[PDB]
């Protein structure tokens, strides 16, 4: 689901999180330069308003991996 990349890397990576140029395949989060915190939950918010999903609580927390983050997601709406 490009969809999904489109408009949740653009977020991000227009957040103020991180250049999409610097971000890897195997790039960490928070690790590798993470979003801050209060970044990370008005983002939940917006991937969620066009995912029909909440990705908050542990949930999102139990995620470190740019990548393995929107890979969940992106299977969620595109078969859940």
């Amino acid at each position: 689901m490009n969809d999904v990349l489109t408009r949740v890397l653009e977020v991000v990576k227009n957040f103020e999180k991180v250049d999409a140029s610097k971000v890897t395949p195997e790039s960490h989060f928070v690790k590798d330069l993470g979003l801050n915190s209060l970044d990370v939950v008005e983002v939940v918010f917006a991937i969620e308003q066009e995912f029909i999903l909440d990705i908050p609580d542990h949930d999102a927390e139990k995620i470190q991996s740019i990548p393995d983050a929107v890979e969940y997601i992106a299977q969620n709406p595109m078969a859940k």
